[PDB]
């Protein structure tokens, strides 16, 4: 089963992705702020990090910063209402694997995942 | 008469405010975008100035630190739909004078352009 993070603030939000994404094979933890998924992020091995893009203490583009800073490369999926292509575009340049706008689609999200998963071995 | 710029994409809300601003002693341009708040900025001489947390180009926060960057201290609100205090508190440091959550009051919005003004004499 991939391993993947999600950090989102939402809570009802983040149950839904971790009840989709148990669904499917993909093993989940919950992480309700940007510290607490710095913490997490390095403390723990995934294989996946799906962020949203606000979120108390971190937001997740700065959060994505940081870890690419301390050289983390693993695949990230930021969630983000700014939907504007230039702000896609600098979502991906600060580090993301993909960028999706809110409101997402949970089946484009699990695809995503596990194409990412499989490109990372 | 205060000379202010204010920078918003949404142009319903640019005019309200810019109608409500002339309603007072406030003469005012509207620029809708970052790119044209910046050549405004740089070619214009301004009392205060109003920005929008998110347009084209050069979002709000971005536009303020490329200012303050320049040396150019005019003072600057920002309206944001961000409206945690740790949100706040990073407008504050990125060099604005006030920062009103969105939906903000155009009466507040008024008396503080007119603190701003009165300060810097
Ligand atoms: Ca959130
Ligand atoms: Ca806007
Ligand atoms: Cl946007
Ligand atoms: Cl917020
Ligand atoms: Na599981
Ligand atoms: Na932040
Ligand atoms: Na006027
Ligand atoms: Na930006």
């Amino acid at each position: 089963n991939p391993k993947v993070l999600v950090a989102d603030d939402d809570k009802k939000i983040a149950q839904f992705i971790k009840t989709k994404f148990e669904e499917n094979g993909i093993d989940t933890t919950v992480a309700f702020d940007g510290k607490e998924a710095l913490f997490l992020i390095n403390t723990n091995n995934y294989d996946v990090i799906v962020i949203d893009w606000m979120m108390p203490y971190l937001d997740g583009i700065s959060l994505l910063k940081i870890l690419r800073k301390q050289n983390i490369n693993t695949p990230v999926i930021i969630l983000s209402a700014l939907d504007s292509t230039e702000n896609k575009i600098e979502g991906l340049k600060s580090g993301s694997d993909d960028y999706l706008t809110k409101p997402f689609s949970i089946d484009e999200l699990i695809i995503r995942v596990n194409i990412l998963y499989k490109r990372t071995k």
